[PDB]
């Protein structure tokens, strides 16, 4: 037996998580032969790893069609997961892949076993590394407003992650609070912050029914996936000049706030709908 | 007739060189390693029957060692020697065969010829690394360090060091390759060879004669009784006429290989041996250059 | 002045070109630039630069200088140092790996093979207007070519030499005639960490090594001699033969000369110490 | 004013489909008409065989509506002045010998090799000289040839020799052959013992009518010569040579041939 198409819209709703506008369910209308679809799977699988933050840039990552019509998730060309088998699947599929440390951050280096700098490693010398150095890579360390930060190249691309971990959970439910913070009229604020003490904070947001609620509640992938890191590259002379790598270094910085803000902006709307 | 004299005179010398060398294939071997200061023992190996892959290996390391000293720049390659059914020795770059030893050491030297890219210093132009980006040979060591320190595979340019000398460094995996050179002809070899010889005689009558002859003919030609070129042909089938010592390269790994003052060690031991080499010549050949003499 | 290291310069091509003197007679400015002019010409047939293509000048200047001239235009002046001329030449020459040039002195056009059949060649000197050979193995380890100008044959035999290779021989001749054997062993032993003529000269030290790099005779030296033939002999070419031993002979005797004269200045210099 | 039509005529004679008259009816410019004329004008000094390689030839208009002649940009004749008037101009710059073969070198002034030398020797000329030339020697069926190289262009002449009046005697000789009555052929061959080929035929008086009715070109100009060229690297090619040297002559062999059929015709009619 052959599935459905709801697959794609899954598969949407998951990049989503990342910041990754995949267009996957439109993109299956066109009916482009399933190598177009499959790359354009890929490449979308590829920019959410950038962001979720798991830490596996040195596993290569593919997604591709079935027999079936399921959509199938590889890591090293090893399935991972199908999309049909829900999100916690996925991701629970990709934990055990993980090295963390008590911050969050990932302990594998992403050009794989080797040296690898101090993540204290003044700029002066830095500078050094990206200007005459070939492949190089850093460990992580402190950046500006309780992020982190490294750095490292492969081949002609140099590659700037700023990161700040959150567990999914804990990143949905912040973010609830910020939708209920932000409310000027002090009896609504206190009254969703009542609900929310037997609803949740999520739940009191009033997203729909009762039961619509649960299904909104522990089945989304908001409540799996997060966006924890964002990835800035640079590519050919760009990427031996200090200069450039500050600069895209801001950028990884400003996109990462942007795209953490995603589900706070979202359950706003969500409230405002709801009213 | 000249030709005839000739061929008398070159093989008496040829049956002076290779008097007290074992084996026939593996003896040539030996010498050719001989002149990068290699002391290979290959005929050792065979005499006492080891076997044919052992032959190989020892054939290859040697090789590999020889090729760090010779100075043909072709670090980027890889380099092999294996024996062949028929009695010969047949010596592989990147896997494909390149030249046969019992064709002789020119005939080396020409196979290796066309993969050489000199530059007017006689340094070779290639990258150790192959085809990528390297850094100023002339780096602040403040700079240097951070690479040697932190970097993965990186490599510099030449540059002048100290005592007439160029460098460069390079990183391959766990091992730091310091590569310290000063290019010289086997041409000019010889001529040092023999002015050493000259200058060590200790009848003055019988050096300054030597002397006036090294006036008009060279210095090789005064130890050998012949007109320049003349006895440079007496030698050509010697492999001294060929290959000499134009570099050393001083290894470091595991955490002194990230060292700077391991790095900078290793410049002035890389330096010494280089100059140690260069000073002196092959015993063979220092057999052959000392017989014809009237006086000691 | 100026003079004399013009004279020196002239010197390490075997040139006697004798300008002090004649400065010193109070020769007027035409009869001194005519004298620089053709002593600089004959100069340039034996350094073997590789420039028969250029016209080669020099003339006095105001302030006590000599200009040299290549094809009407400055290329240097003495004062700046024999290096600037070495220098000022680099640019234009194309020499090959055996240290030959690669310019045709006739410039843009055909040149014949220079291993071509003497009966062949023979017709060429005869029945040619304007022609040239390439570069070619010659007699005794020398390269040689032959060229046409209007009236005039040219015959080239060369054998290339680095100038500081021949200062080197010179300190060797010098050091080898030494007769304090002591002194000798002590020269002959600093030479192998300074050079033969940095151990000559006590050259021990950075400045000193540099100081005997400004020397004349460390950028031009006797590396070729050009033959000509005029009128009916321009087109016999038994007389062509006869002129590759003449020119042979020539190249022979002044790179010996030129050798033996820098021995005996160095000797000097070193006697007077 | 059929000035055109003249140049066309005189370049006939040297086997040259000039077609300049096409060209001037067609509204073609001075610019273009004064290289249709030089042009056409030196391919023909080439056959005419007059000797004049070393002279630069040009043909330019004037107002009055005529193809100035000029050699090394002075001025030698005009069209509108007769082609006989052209020929007296061209006399005093030629050095014809007593084979009727220039002696001037079509290089001017320099070295000239000698006619007579081997092949053996000319090969070597043709593949390692820079310009060279050689004199006059006698070729196959008692042509004439010689070669000589300026710059990137080899060019190998081959002639046989014949004034004009040659060239008539010969086409009246052929018209005579033609005869088919033995009697007017016989009395015509006997009579040329004292008037001429031509005189024969003129049937009056050959002293006065061969010169009273020198109107056309062909009384002035023929085919002597024929100039073949190579360029590149077919100019250093011996056998280049030696096949521009067969083609010369077989072209040469066509062009006499050609002229005098047309000869026979004129004389015929």
């Amino acid at each position: 037996q052959g599935q459905t198409d709801g697959i794609y819209a899954a598969f949407d709703t998951l990049m989503s998580t990342a910041g990754v506008d995949s267009q996957i369910a439109a993109l299956a209308a066109s009916e482009a032969d399933a190598g177009t679809l499959d790359a354009a799977l890929t490449q979308s699988l590829q920019e959410a790893q950038g962001r979720w933050g798991l830490g596996l840039h040195h596993l290569r990552h593919e997604a591709r069609l079935t027999d079936d019509g399921d959509i199938e998730i590889l890591t090293d060309g090893r399935p991972s997961a199908r999309v049909s088998e829900g999100f916690g699947a996925l991701a629970q599929a990709y934990a055990p892949m993980q090295a963390l440390d008590e911050r969050g951050l990932s302990q594998w280096a992403a050009l794989g076993e080797g040296y690898r700098a101090p993540g204290d490693l003044p700029l002066a010398q830095l500078k050094v590394l990206i200007e005459h150095a070939r492949d190089f890579e850093t460990d992580w360390s402190a950046g500006r407003g309780e992020t982190f930060q490294r750095v490292w190249r492969k081949g002609d691309t140099l590659f700037v992650e700023v990161a700040r971990p959150a567990s999914a959970e804990a990143a949905l439910s912040k973010a609830a609070w910020k939708v209920i913070a932000s409310i000027k009229d002090r009896a609504f604020q206190r009254e969703l912050m009542r609900r929310s003490e037997k609803d949740g904070m999520l739940g009191a947001l009033l997203g729909a029914r009762h039961a619509g609620a649960k299904a909104n509640l522990a089945q989304l992938p908001e409540a799996h996936f997060t966006v924890q890191a964002f990835v800035q590259t640079l590519s050919g002379a760009a990427a031996r000049n200090a200069e450039e790598y500050r600069a895209a270094l801001k950028t990884a910085a400003a996109a990462l706030e942007e795209y953490q803000g995603v589900t706070t902006r979202q359950l706003s709307e969500v409230l405002r709908h709801g009213l």
